[PDB]
């Protein structure tokens, strides 16, 4: 219970963003995990915490460009008057 409608969630960091990668790289071979976050991330960390700077760097050029969206979105988020 954490995703309102259209409502951002913090511009996701360069890692999370490789994770988002391999999530769908990983959905080519896993059934079974159903990713539940609390088990494949822990998964990408082993896988990212490894690369290097360079390849964690478009990541962060990704992560950074998100960071543009973030402020982009709350434009027209707005919530009503809490009820």
């Amino acid at each position: 219970g954490k995703g309102d409608p259209k409502k951002p969630r913090g511009k996701m960091s360069s890692y999370a963003f490789f994770v988002q990668t391999s999530r769908e790289e990983h959905k080519k071979k896993h059934p079974d995990a159903s990713v539940n976050f609390s088990e494949f991330s822990k998964k990408c960390s082993e896988r990212w915490k490894t690369m290097s700077a360079k390849e964690k760097g478009k990541f962060e050029d990704m992560a950074k460009a998100d960071k543009a969206r973030y402020e982009r979105e709350m434009k027209t988020y707005i919530p009503p008057k809490g009820e």
